């Protein structure tokens, strides 16, 4: 396995912990305390190529402080910056995390927007497109829509990282 190092980036209670869980452990979880989730999760899987090991960092609640370490970022391969769809606020947060990840990672990185909890449709703050221009404005690789609970289109924001790796 050749391994990456994947970023999970966002507003606090936007899905990161949920997105990385439902990834690698196909679980979910609710109303966990954002300082428990794991700070490191890890997927090997098979592509076109190559067996690859997502390693991925969580930020085990540090980003309440609104503010990441250098570290965190550093010799990240990729990122998905996540919002909540049920939170406007959040989506205005995501381009503040963009810039943050684009002042300490490498320019070559892979960011990938995720719009989080779309089976709360009823809630929804933000529309798909109000996402896909912030992705557009951001030059970022990737927009995706998804439902870290339902497991609904979070296989492929990782499947589709391998392929720009
Ligand atoms: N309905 C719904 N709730 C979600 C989804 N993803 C996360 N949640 C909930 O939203 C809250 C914050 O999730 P968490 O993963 O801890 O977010 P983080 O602070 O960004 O790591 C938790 O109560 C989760 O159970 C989802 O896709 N849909
Ligand atoms: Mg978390």
């Amino acid at each position: 396995a050749t391994s990456a190092k994947i970023v999970m980036l966002g507003e606090s209670g936007a899905g990161k912990s949920s997105i990385a869980l439902r990834f690698t452990r196909n679980e979910f979880l609710a109303n966990q305390e954002t300082t428990i989730g794991a700070a490191f999760l890890s997927k090997t899987v098979m592509i076109d190529g190559r067996a690859l090991k997502y390693e991925i960092w969580d930020t085990a609640g540090l980003e309440r402080f609104r503010s990441l370490a250098p570290i965190y970022y550093r010799g990240a391969s990729g990122a998905l910056v996540v919002y909540d769809i049920t939170n406007s606020e959040s989506l205005k947060k995501a381009q503040t995390w963009i810039k943050e990840l684009r002042a300490n990672a490498d320019p070559s990185l892979i960011i990938v927007l995720v719009g989080n909890k779309k089976d709360l449709g009823s809630l929804r703050q933000v529309s798909f497109e109000d996402g896909q221009r912030l992705a557009a404005e951001e030059q970022l690789a990737a927009f995706y829509e998804a439902s870290a609970k339902d497991n609904n289109n979070v296989e492929q924001v990782f499947l589709d990282l391998a392929a720009k790796l």
